[PDB]
C-alpha cells in the first residue's frame, strides 16, 4: 500500500511535468538548451571525462545536439542508449561521429539507435563510463530524479558498478520547468542537476 502511494505520487507529478513540457515553445526549449550546452562545455567533470554516455533528445528534453558535436571535437569516446523494449533493458553503444546519428534507424519514440543486428561496442565491455548525461521528466535539488516509469536508467547505473572501481559521474540536464520541490522516490540519485 505504501509502495502504491509512492507510485501514485510519481504518476501525478509526471502528469504535471508533462503538461508544462507540452506548454513550452520550440524556440524556448531551444534557448534553455543553448544555455545548458554552454554550461556543460564549461563544466570541469565534462572537460576531464574521456568516455561519455549522452542521450539523443526527445521533444520534451533538453536538446543535446551541440554537446554531441563538442564531444567529438574533444576526441571523447561517445556512447548512446540502445534500448531493448522486449526486456526493458538498455546498453550504451558507441557511435563514431555526429553525422552517423542521421543514418540510424529510429524507435517508436522517433529516437535514433543502432538496429537489432548492428554489432556495437558497448561501454561496459570496453572500460565503463566517466560521465553519464541523465535525462528524466523531473528532478529536485537533492538530485532525486523522476524518470518515465520503467527504471531503465536506474537499472543501468546499478550495472555500472560491476565494471568500474569508480562510479560514473551523473549529470542531469533539465529545463527550469522540470525542477520540483520534492520528487517522490523509492531509486538512484544523480550527482548534479544543471538548469538555467
Ligand atoms: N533521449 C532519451 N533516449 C532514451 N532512450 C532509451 C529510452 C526508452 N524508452 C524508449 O526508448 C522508454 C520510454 C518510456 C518507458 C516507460 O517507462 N514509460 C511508459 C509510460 C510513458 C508514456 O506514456 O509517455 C510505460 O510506463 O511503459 C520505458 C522505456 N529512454 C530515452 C530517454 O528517456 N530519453
Ligand atoms: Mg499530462
Ligand atoms: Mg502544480
Ligand atoms: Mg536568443
Ligand atoms: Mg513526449
Ligand atoms: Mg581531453
Ligand atoms: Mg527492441
Ligand atoms: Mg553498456
Ligand atoms: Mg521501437
Ligand atoms: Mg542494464
Ligand atoms: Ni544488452
Ligand atoms: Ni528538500
Amino acid at each position: 500500500m505504501a509502495a502504491a502511494a509512492v507510485s501514485s505520487a510519481k504518476r501525478s507529478l509526471r502528469g504535471e511535468l508533462k503538461q508544462r513540457l507540452r506548454a513550452m515553445s520550440a524556440e524556448e526549449r531551444l534557448r534553455q538548451s543553448r544555455v545548458l550546452s554552454q554550461k556543460v562545455i564549461a563544466h570541469s567533470e565534462y572537460q576531464k571525462s574521456k568516455r561519455i554516455s549522452i542521450f539523443l533528445s526527445m521533444q520534451d528534453e533538453i536538446e543535446t545536439e551541440e554537446i554531441i558535436k563538442d564531444i567529438f571535437q574533444r576526441g571523447k569516446i561517445c556512447f548512446i542508449p540502445r534500448y531493448r523494449f522486449q526486456s526493458n533493458h538498455m546498453d550504451m553503444v558507441r557511435i563514431e561521429s555526429p553525422e552517423e546519428i542521421s543514418l540510424l534507424p529510429k524507435t517508436s519514440w522517433n529516437i535514433p539507435q543502432p538496429g537489432e543486428g548492428d554489432v556495437r561496442e558497448e561501454a561496459l565491455s570496453t572500460g565503463g563510463l566517466d560521465l553519464i548525461f541523465m535525462p528524466g521528466l523531473g528532478f529536485d535539488k537533492h538530485g532525486n530524479r523522476l524518470g518515465r516509469g520503467k527504471g531503465y536508467y536506474d537499472a543501468y547505473l546499478k550495472r555500472c558498478l560491476q565494471h568500474q572501481e569508480v562510479k560514473p559521474y551523473t549529470l542531469a540536464l533539465a529545463f527550469k520547468e522540470q525542477i520540483c520541490l520534492q520528487v517522490p522516490v523509492n531509486d538512484m540519485k544523480v550527482d548534479e542537476v544543471l538548469y538555467e
